[PDB]
């Protein structure tokens, strides 16, 4: 009968975090509530899937998939590198190899390594050629001897033309006399450097002594990685000088030194491009040969003719002429970088680099992703999951929460195929759409997932709506596409000239299988009637561990706005208001100016001194640091030996689970503003509802009924403009009182700003809703109907039941 089957591999199996708290928290709601429904989460420390590994290798990261749990660092425009190790003296490392074959990308490199922790072989892929390229030892000290024989050679030529070069005085004529004498093989030199390298060692020495110099250093770095043990913080800038990320010394595709061509001035007249039209004329050759017995060829051969046109005028490359360089050297780029016939075949007879480029980070993600796609060991865990999901029936379905890229790196669109192809309705969870749109590559990777998805699941209505537009208009970024809503945000962020980043997604009907769920969680004690709240020490609180962006420094400022301003709060209000601070200590500075306000400056030091702080201590006492620092203190000044400078701040650190109660129980404002803000998603303002007022962040994942007349418009304090202060609205409206806001500076982080809203009107908001004696009973009765009614286990499981079509099985 009905299965439902939840997958959050490989990430979260513990329930630590937001996503393995929501995924037990959906587990224990369909088991209180329907026992007839066998739902169940896979996970590795049960018998359900085991790691993918080789006949005798394993991942280089304890029970990783080398190739899934990299394209979470790789998103984050950091390379990190993985692979495998053979656990033994002899493992016959190659199948492992053919893993690191498939798997490699430029920003992900991959490595096999010995028993003994020694580096073996190294496999990299430059962002030129877009090749996998191994590095043994063996053939890292051939590439050095074969560098150090053209080196030795060169310098023979040098030494034996030197007789004749000195006789010509024009630069230009000692170039035509150098060409045709590399035409001729006096001494077998044709096979050991390139025509570009014979002029530019005779006549730019320095340059050439300097680029072969860098190479060779570069590549005898990479020959001492092979000597003792292996470490993963030499291999990745080893790697992005190598691929060509941070820098391409070496050509790897012609076994040659590279040319920029564009940012080698007073060398462009001395390229080879006669060489070059040469090469280009033996492709096409090939090519017309190949044609006459006869994937595609005539768009390879129109591709290729083109390039040779290109060069027909020396004069129209070196000067550049409406962009005559630029094209031919976009055009080489995406030669070279053609995998595919009749290319792959052709392209050994010119070189693979023609200029440096700067890798993108959606480039760099999409080679990672398909790396990780074409990976030949990863649907093997797939058939395990299967193997455990047995018997299948029509009522079986899956459930996979993603959140690009942390929760879902073992699904792909193949793995969801081949889901599918068994009998099984998967479900893709949504947990973050809308967060990353400065990263809109991880936007397209899960628009494939729920394009290859039965069904979709989001939690908010932005982000959903956002998905939708996306999904039925081609780009994911809004503003390039034909919508009236985001054509509109392209001419006021940017304009309508504007040459933006497409990111486009193959159109599908998403509409027609998204839907909406809530992070439902359960609590112990039963919320207080709203009558008691409203009277219940309108104090400002807040938990969490204290981290530079998590709304401490805004309490903070808070407290200290309140000092200043006490006697105007006061014969206002009954009470003045006291923030109270408290969690794990972590931020040693921002712990630091909560203590200094909390009993003076002075009172800081005549402790800090005699018992100082080490930057070392561990989370065992640096937690029983602060704690014995606000005990000490606080302790003094009732031994009336020193007074609290600002009397309107408390603070806990490390609060016992008692004192915690104590001072929910003893304060009626909240200060729940994360990176995020409200969302249904988020747990850690979902577990504050009861409390009382809280005040959030407005950001972009609000579900829209929270805002002005909404169901639960009330519930939370969000703010009146969106993201704080850095609206674009509000921009506007103190402008008009029209720039491009989003300009020099596309794809913001204006939308992930940690002090958003503004302390004076968090002070000013609350001071205006006490003084009611707004509404604040309004803002806890709504809390609460929105934490009884919407927040809870049954209907989250109700939600996914509708979503996932099983809407008949709701109770």
């Amino acid at each position: 009968m009905t299965k439902i089957y939840l997958l959050t591999a490989p990430f979260d199996e513990e329930a630590k975090t937001g996503d393995g708290q929501y995924a037990a928290s959906l587990e224990l709601g369909f088991a209180e509530n329907y026992e007839h429904i066998p739902c169940k989460w896979l996970k590795k420390d049960k018998g359900d899937y085991s790691i993918p590994f080789p006949t005798g290798t394993t991942s280089i990261p304890e029970e990783t998939i080398p190739s899934a749990i990299v394209l979470q660092p790789v998103a984050n425009e950091n390379t990190v590198i993985s692979g495998y190790k053979l656990k033994d003296t002899v493992s016959s490392p190659e199948k492992a190899q053919e893993v690191n074959n498939k798997t490699v990308s430029p920003r992900t490199p991959k490595i096999i390594v010995k028993h003994d922790n020694s580096l073996q072989s190294l496999t990299i892929m430059d962002i030129y050629s877009q090749k996998p390229i191994q590095f043994d030892e063996s053939k890292v000290d051939e590439i050095i001897h074969s560098l150090e024989t053209k080196k030795v050679n060169l310098e023979k030529a040098i030494e034996d033309n030197n007789a004749e070069l000195s006789k010509i005085k024009k630069q230009k004529s000692k170039l035509a006399y150098l060409t045709r004498l590399y035409k001729e093989n006096k001494e077998n030199i044709q096979d050991y450097c390139t025509l570009n390298e014979y002029i530019e060692a005779h006549l730019f020495n320095p340059k050439f002594l300097s680029r072969h110099e860098k190479a060779l250093n570069n590549f005898k770095a990479l020959k001492s990685q092979f000597t003792g043990p292996v470490n993963l913080k030499e291999l990745e800038k080893l790697t992005d000088k190598l691929t060509g990320i941070k820098e391409y010394s070496y050509d790897f595709h012609s076994n040659s030194l590279p040319y920029d061509l564009e940012h080698d001035k007073s060398f462009r007249n001395f390229y080879d491009f006669d060489g070059l039209k040469e090469s280009i004329e033996s492709i096409i050759k090939e090519l017309e040969v190949l044609n006459s017995i006869r994937l595609d060829i005539e768009k390879a051969i129109d591709a290729y003719t083109n390039v040779k046109n290109k060069l027909e005028n020396t004069q129209d490359i070196i000067a550049n002429k409406e962009g005559c360089r630029n094209k031919l050297i976009s055009e080489l780029q995406t030669l070279i970088a053609n995998k595919q016939e009749p290319y792959l075949s052709a392209n050994e007879k010119l070189g693979g680099f023609y200029s440096k480029r700067k890798l993108s980070a959606s480039e760099g993600f999409h080679l990672a992703y398909q790396a990780n796609r074409r990976d030949p060991i990863k649907p093997e865990v797939i058939e395990n999951i299967i193997t455990k999901m047995k018997p299948i029936d029509e009522d079986t379905h899956l459930d996979i929460h993603i959140r690009p890229p942390d929760c879902g790196v073992f699904i792909t669109p193949e793995d969801i195929k081949k889901f599918q192809e068994a009998g099984i309705k998967v479900n893709i969870t949504i947990h973050e759409y809308k967060q990353n749109y400065t990263r809109r590559y991880l936007q397209q990777y899960t628009h494939d997932l729920m394009r290859q998805a039965n069904s979709v699941q989001f939690f908010n209505a932005e982000d959903r709506e956002n998905a939708i537009i996306a999904a039925t208009y081609g780009d994911c970024d809004k503003r390039n596409t034909t919508e009236p809503t985001g054509v509109a945000k392209k001419i006021r962020e940017v304009g309508e000239d504007f040459d933006l980043d497409k990111y486009p997604v193959q159109k599908y009907d998403l509409k027609g299988k998204s839907g909406l769920t809530v992070a439902s969680q359960k609590l112990s004690t039963e919320p207080d009637h709203p009558l008691d709240v409203v009277a219940k020490a309108p104090n400002i609180l807040s938990f969490g561990t204290i981290r530079p962006g998590k709304g401490f420094e805004e309490a903070l400022k808070l407290a200290q706005l309140i000092k200043d301003n006490s006697l105007s709060i006061h014969e206002k209000i009954k009470r003045v208001p006291i923030v109270k601070l408290a969690g794990d200590p972590q931020d040693k500075a921002l712990m630091k100016q909560i203590v200094v306000e909390r009993f003076g400056k002075t009172a800081v030091k005549t402790y800090q001194k005699t018992h100082p702080y080490d930057n070392r201590f561990n989370n065992s006492q640096r937690r029983d640091y602060w704690k014995n620092l606000v005990r000490e203190l606080n302790a003094k000044v009732k031994e009336e030996v020193a007074v609290l400078n600002n009397p309107y701040i408390e603070i806990y650190p490390w609060c016992e689970p008692h004192e915690l109660l104590d001072l929910k129980q003893n304060c009626k404002y909240v200060c729940r503003m994360d990176d995020m803000g409200m969302r249904n998603n988020g747990s850690a303002i979902i577990s504050v509802l009861d409390v009382g007022v809280v005040y959030t962040k407005f950001g972009s994942v609000t579900d829209d009924i929270f805002i002005k007349g909404g169901k639960y418009g009330n519930a939370v304090d969000i703010g009146e403009y969106r993201y704080g202060k850095y609206s674009l609205l509000k921009k506007e409206k103190e402008f008009k009182e029209l720039p491009k806001w989003l300009i020099k500076n596309p794809d913001s982080a204006y939308k992930r700003q940690s002090e958003s809203r503004d302390p004076k009107d968090i002070l000013d908001s609350i001071v205006a809703r006490e003084e009611n004696q707004s509404d604040n009973y309004r803002t806890v009765v709504e809390a609460q109907k929105l934490l009884k009614e919407r927040f809870t286990l049954k209907n989250a499981v109700d939600h996914l039941l509708e979503n996932i079509g099983l809407g008949h099985l709701i109770a």
